[PDB]
């Protein structure tokens, strides 16, 4: 109600942030005010200046704008700000929404980085397989975003840092007797099992709890957990987040009543009516290179490539299809006058993204009358329900404990042995960018000929 | 004799002719108020705790009417429990137990219908579904062996359960050999209801132990589960309001025979003329659902068999809009709404004492293969179903893993494609039909949810 | 070839005996020759008088002629014979012959009692199901048939003698030390495994042999192997035995070439050539009568009522169905001029009756190439054959030993999972009275809509 | 540099150039005595058997012919090992190697089509099926690498356990360090043909236990039946007679390149015009069609697949009338039968090294599944079978369970009601059709029997 307005002054304000900064700089032209790559410098430099790192003065790389007349072309420059003087601006005209402020910025860096990044690598260490990497979600991530930050977090993410904490904590001891790190480690368990829904999957985390003694044992729980996690997905915060630099043109798109969402419309209709250009690399296609900006801004690295597909009515591809490099211009390759481009993919429609970072639906009519027992005899199909005792036998009645990884197991089982189901989220609808209040349900469907994974290979 | 049909009659007529002369006590004599059913309802409130361990009395309803329209007021007189119950005796005479039974089995499968018992299942441990096992447990132990025939699974692995934690928490009955007997007959019973051998199997377990330790509930929780899938023995009656019973004689006739679990009730059922007291926002429709559910003890059966015998569409408890038959006192008012109950039945079926699932149980007990002579081709008669009877079943053995069987039982049944058909070759028959000389071929309505209690979907 | 020859001889001799022994009883006419009550009759004062027992003079109870003109009536007798008198007339006639002949005459009397008895109360006994009834036949046999009486012996007859010792031997364990009934009871053991098929009743009864200390250990075993010959049925000798009152008649039949077989069409021309009597008590449908006797002379107990009912034409019925009673009139009921009939059913049809008191052909094709292994690249269908599969992973490869009960048990559940399937026997034809030689084979079916089960009840 | 083709060009030219003054030194020129195959067989011998650890010689055959007709007489000449070998690698150069390796993986493709090695499947403890994963178990150990390929997965096992028992007979290798890890590399090439998740896991437990303990021979024979489920990747070859790779020249050009897994080898195969000596009671078509498989190392392969490419009905090997190619001194006669082999391809599809099965294998490796963002309808994008590469497979688990895992692969895809097909997509192409430009629907031959060696029914 009016927190949407809360969250409205949260990005202006940022917004202001960024002009105010790069005038500091002494980019002026929209063509530089517009570029996303600028943006990204001053939320380098802010980050950095508002974080205790261990001279004092925190820089970035910048583009300037070399006109030549004809076509337009962008200029590396690398200027410096001071800290201080940065971490007071910052606060001045933040205020109240100072902390706010940066955890939202960080929730964006971390979406692009989902996109740009396969964390694989990451994932081999405290490996489980290099797959299950659409639980990897927000793994790079700072600490600092606390709370809301771990909102974004993948339920493999923290699988993965708990096992870190475990494989630590058998070195040295002394990390549980610390009550600092315990609590670190403690909360991280209460943190999953609250992103995830099955039973099984509570049941479990809930055994690693139980264990005041963390060992191996539990990290074979873990990892048979985080598999879990892609037959049934936990709920992870999806959020839309923008570069400031469109933040900045708020006021002058000109057009707004005093209210934000960036769960919601509101953001939806700011990116379509926003004008970001991106610096482009050799090769680079400025098709592709806007896909990635797209999927960034709406952290969608994990969705289904067919979901996107209809709501943009483009064809998204794979991250191997797609031909282009990175947002960031590694310093090994940074010339005079390097082509840049929009980024050109809009949203025909739109719908409102929730929490629940994966939705499984359909799920076994069950809690209600499941079966049904004969007053008349007739003949008669005897109605029951199957995928609903599954549910009973798998889960937990009350009394005698269980054996965990058992039922955590036999879950998956059940759920990849009913028929062929894919139906989830049914009863939503998809919208458009122009209906806000969502008044006209678009019925048509998604496209069936596009691979449904961005990191999908082999 | 099977000639009992005409016994059952007394039963039923008597029990119609002390609700006259109770409502004739009360002052209240008119077909509307007669038929209202409230009124039955309060005077087998009345019975029922005047025969049960000074004065009491329940809330009736007068009939106060608009010129056009009728209309009913709150009452509540009372009477001694004494004069009450000698009222009774003497009109009832040997068949006293038998009518208090048969009433108190009627408030049972209305219950089952009007309220949700999805949460006592909790207390006891069990899931919020298997409601359709929990049949039958409201009813009093006063009911007797009688009564716990229309008891279900669930609710006696309920009785188990609950005494297995009060054992538990408190020794000191199974010497009083009282409560110990009576713990025991309750697995005794059970098993009589289950038919599969996995689950008679089962119960026997949970017998053969002198001391409920931790195997036994836990085996009672997967019986629990099972009853679900197949289903166990519930004897279904059709109890109707004792103010229908009294019009029996009005009605004429009858055969000057009568049964419940046949077409001798399923006529009266129709014949009768029974009105409702209707609350706030009540549908009178979907009010006389209800009413039909309630006398049929249609409660956890299917409502498409429901929707088909009575031509009409059967909403589920949630779409259904209506309260149950009893007018709290915060809401009580002066003339307030009644309507008749309109549905009928078109067609009827026998009512079955049995869950049948799918035919061919048992294995038959006989010969189940063949041994060849001669040579020569043919498709080797076999019964598999009799073979799992064996198996499952220990004559000389033990094993201990009954559960196992319980489970693979299921998970086997579950692994059919889709399969299911009961009472296979039974066949409704038209209300004007009796003898069942005339089947009818029609089949039910695929587009109505099947579950009266099923949600959340 | 010469064996024929052979057998012949050995049941006219028997006749012949039956001739002269009727002449002693001084029972001549025809009706009196024909009916099979006598037979019997002198068929126990036979098999009495060549055994030892423990005055000395066996008799037995005889039916005689009483005209009353109009219809024909029969009354009991019972005359007495002496043993020595019987035991050296019938070695005189029978010569080399003799015992043969006697263990002949009691496969008849065991054939008869499977059918007109139901044995499930000595089932219980040992006690296996009261079902597996059709694994028993053979129950009633005396010991002296030796190796040619065991061969007519059910699964479950041998299952329950064995068990019986092994409990009698637990009580007194001086039966091991026997060295006596120690080798019987290892025959035992040895005779069943031959007339199991299955690999996994061969190791199961193997294991039983296995142990030098028997147990109840070992009774669990034989009871699980028991219920398993129900699944896949041992190999019984079933053959046609008739009472020696038709054997008398075979010169006067008249029409012969000097060869005869039991197991064959010699037999079969010879059961519908005869005319048997049989005497009837109150009630007694002659129809149904007809039809014990003719269940009896084919062994046909547990034999598919459809296979017999094809054969014969006539509609074979379940013993409930069946109204009559057995063929030996008790002492209690004997009158004088108590009614008889012929026993009416014959042969339209014949088929060689094999060994193999149960076959399940249609077995998965094996031993052969199982699965094919792909050179060319095309789509196509991928042959394989799953029965196959479930025969190795189910049936003890070289090593390792294994667990024998669990073997022994899913081959169980492996039966009957596939589909529905009951062909055996497949490539035989059933042939006519009139052909000898089978060289017209007879296609059209077996009746669908009789019971199976003769004993098969609820 | 994907140019290979024309180095294995230069290959059978070669060791055609070969056959021919091996021909001239026998003395015998003529078209009828080329083409013969046992000419070819004969020469391949001398040459296997020279180039292997005084002098040898095999049977050939000279054409004696009625007027009419053409005949064959037997030989059986001899020349010293030396002379063969050093005529041999003077003509073929550095390609000496490849071609012996070449010539041999022939006679093993002929040899499983000949011979059955049912047999020598008991003599390893192996069932008498699995004949098809038993591929190439004929051939020497001097193939090296290279041999291995058209090794099979039964194959790999057997020589695993005969090996296994040799040692538990016999300590000692180990500590010899050259059988020991001759030994392992069995198990590494064995899991680079399985592609089942459960295979490549149950092998790692084989290597993994440094003392050959009961649980790897237990492991390995559940390994061998598996195999016969979900089919290793045995690499299959067009090999045939140098006699025919001597007519290359003379056959004119090719494209000068030349592949045997591709279409240059099916085109060589119908140009070859081959003759067979034929013995008494020899069917000349079904003598033509072991030809066929010999050449396409066709024996494990589906008949039905066989049958369509070629237009005509395959017989299995029970039905096929007619014995090996060799012929035994016992039958041996002057002006003997011969006949051409003239089962030739209408179509033609590449050669598979693999064993495909069903599609859709290894899970993808990559992102498996989907985390939603927006919330709208869609079928949850998942695989299925990727998840059961990472539940079999552990990466930081054992579980010690690995049998059980193969175990429940199997009877899962048993589950199936019916369920099957290999290399979906990929088309059958006449012989007249290169660069597969024009794709034939054809169906294949439901009639006919599929396994070559199946029996017993």
């Amino acid at each position: 109600t009016e927190i949407k307005k809360s969250v409205y002054n949260m990005v202006v304000k940022l917004g202001e942030f960024y002009n105010q900064m790069m005038v500091k700089a002494g980019l002026n032209d929209d063509m530089e005010r517009n570029l996303i790559q600028n943006a990204h410098a001053v939320e380098r430099i802010l980050l950095a200046a508002t974080d205790d790192k261990k001279h004092n003065k925190t820089g970035g790389t910048f583009y300037k704008m070399v006109r030549d007349d004809k076509t337009i072309y962008f200029s590396p420059i690398r200027i410096t700000f001071l800290k201080e003087e940065v971490k007071t601006m910052y606060k001045t005209t933040m205020g109240s929404d100072g902390f706010s402020g940066l955890n939202h910025i960080m929730i964006g860096h971390s979406q692009m980085n989902d996109v740009c990044f396969q964390r694989s690598k990451a994932l081999k260490r405290v490996g489980l397989d290099p797959s299950l990497i659409s639980t990897f979600a927000g793994s790079t991530i700072p600490r600092r975003s606390g709370a809301t930050g771990v909102a974004i977090k993948g339920g493999g993410t923290l699988v993965a840092e708990a096992i870190r904490f475990i494989g630590r904590a058998m070195a040295d001891r002394g990390l549980l007797r610390d009550i600092k790190a315990k609590t670190a480690y403690e909360k991280i368990l209460l943190n999953l099992k609250n992103k995830c829904s099955a039973p099984q999957q509570k049941a479990l985390v809930d055994q690693v709890i139980g264990s005041r003694n963390p060992g191996i044992a539990d990290i074979e729980d873990l990892t048979l957990l985080a598999r879990s996690m892609v037959v049934v997905r936990p709920s992870v915060a999806s959020k839309v987040v923008l570069p400031i630099s469109i933040y900045a043109k708020i006021p002058q798109l000109g057009f707004n009543v005093e209210e934000y969402s960036m769960v919601g419309y509101e953001a939806m209709a700011l990116y379509n009516m926003a004008t970001p250009v991106s610096i482009l690399r050799m090769g680079d296609d400025a098709k592709d290179k806007s896909q990635l900006f797209f999927m960034s801004c709406f952290g969608a690295a994990y969705e289904d490539l067919r979901v996107l597909s209809a709501l943009t009515g483009t064809e998204f591809k794979p991250r191997s299809a797609l031909k282009c490099k990175g947002f960031h211009v590694p310093a090994k390759e940074q010339v005079e006058g390097m082509g840049a481009a929009l980024m050109s993919i809009k949203l025909q429609f739109w719908a409102p993204m929730t929490r629940s970072g994966g939705n499984e639906v359909g799920g076994d009519g069950g809690s209600g009358q499941i079966s049904c027992s004969p007053v008349f005899a007739v003949e008669r199909p005897i109605a029951l329900s199957k995928q609903a005792v599954r549910r009973m036998l798998s889960m937990n009645i009350e009394g005698r404990d269980a054996d965990v990884k058992g039922n955590l197991l036999k879950m998956m089982n059940d759920s990849m042995a009913k028929k062929t189901s894919g139906n989830a989220f049914i009863g939503k609808k998809m919208f458009q960018i122009s209906d806000k209040n969502k008044t006209n349900p678009v019925e048509i469907q998604i496209k069936q000929t596009i691979p449904n994974f961005f990191f999908g290979r082999d």
